[PDB]
């Protein structure tokens, strides 16, 4: 995560539900974690991410952003950094069932 220029971002959990953060994300910011019933994450880069904020605060909505030291964990952004992870444990972690 650190070595790789992941361009910054941000994330937060956000009140919606998993179907309507689905519904209403618009490209570049995705859903990272389905925390709970009513709680999902929502991880992208940061102007993006920042008018989503805008755009949920505007309306009735409760948003809370969580510190991810600036990265968007599990979006497109982390295609590079998981390929580097697998070449990086390809050679360390055992398979086991």
């Amino acid at each position: 995560v650190i070595d790789c220029e992941v361009k910054p971002g941000k994330m937060a959990a956000v009140e919606l539900t998993w179907e309507e953060a689905k519904r209403l994300c618009p490209p570049g910011v995705v859903a990272a974690c389905h925390n709970s019933q009513d709680s999902v994450t929502i991880s992208g880069g940061a102007q993006e991410m920042t008018k989503f904020m805008a755009e949920l605060s505007a309306q009735g909505v409760t948003v809370k952003e969580v510190n991810s030291n600036n990265i968007s964990y599990h979006s497109s952004f982390m295609t590079e950094p998981a390929a580097y992870l697998k070449k990086g444990l390809e050679k360390e972690i055992v398979p086991k069932p």
